[PDB]
């Protein structure tokens, strides 16, 4: 799975650490290795959430699986629990697209997981 | 809802009050009350459009309703003129993927629109 | 044809006219005008990948068509090549998501493609 996290919040308030525990969070959560987990996250970013500036995150969850109505439903929980407590973003100030990803439309290493 | 907009052209030259421009702009164009509409502006990327680097945009727009065919020429015009207008960047140097969501597909606050 | 770079490279190691070879390679593997193709490139990233921030990429590749199966092979091999051989990034830390792209989904000049 690919995590992208966009946010406002400024780079010195992504505490230490947070790229390990999202990739251990997001393994538990979606059940696959954590050596497939990729995870980016962009501070500092110009945007707005109801023509506001407070603290906001548009994210982008991808996978080959593991997607679904339920299981969405389940990763908000965990995704906007995660940048509330850590990030201190409100959840409905967090916008997540989940993307279930086709394998022949993966690129990875000098192919595609067929 | 959920408006991007990727640019080579630099932070210093994006008006203030072009988030809630555009905020106004695409509410008005989809019919979507202004508080749901998040927007994200990146400045000073590299890319380049047709070999050139002269300014040029990528953006993306991801909405549960209003997409289809005859809307997003509209989108279209209304875009190419903002940035245009707002950031000089000419129309045919400017790329708009449109993507009609699914309410299970998108989380806001602890969960999802399905 | 769009084509994004996400990587933690350091943006001093993109060398001079790497978006001038995106171009004209991507122009060439999916034999489209290259005055229609836009290369975005994005270093200094916070990624992470298998838990681990060693040099890695997130890449995209959106097109109207040329994209299936066995092109999505060869395009992964051709790009993971480039992005080995420039930015000594490993093709197994680099995930490269294919987009075949509706026109009538796509914006350009005031209007959409087909």
């Amino acid at each position: 799975p690919m995590f992208i996290v966009n946010t406002n919040v400024p780079r010195a308030s992504v505490p230490d650490g947070f790229l390990s525990e999202l990739t251990q969070q997001l393994a538990q959560a979606t059940g696959k290795p954590p050596q497939y987990i990729a995870v980016h996250v962009v501070p500092d970013q110009l945007m707005a959430f109801g023509g506001s500036s407070e603290p906001c995150a548009l994210c982008s969850l991808h996978s080959i699986g593991k997607i679904g109505g339920a299981q969405n439903r389940s990763y908000s929980k965990l995704l906007c629990g995660l940048l509330a407590e850590r990030l201190r973003i409100s959840p409905d100030r967090v916008y997540i697209n989940y993307y279930d990803m086709n394998a022949a439309s993966v690129g990875w290493n000098n192919s595609t997981f067929a």
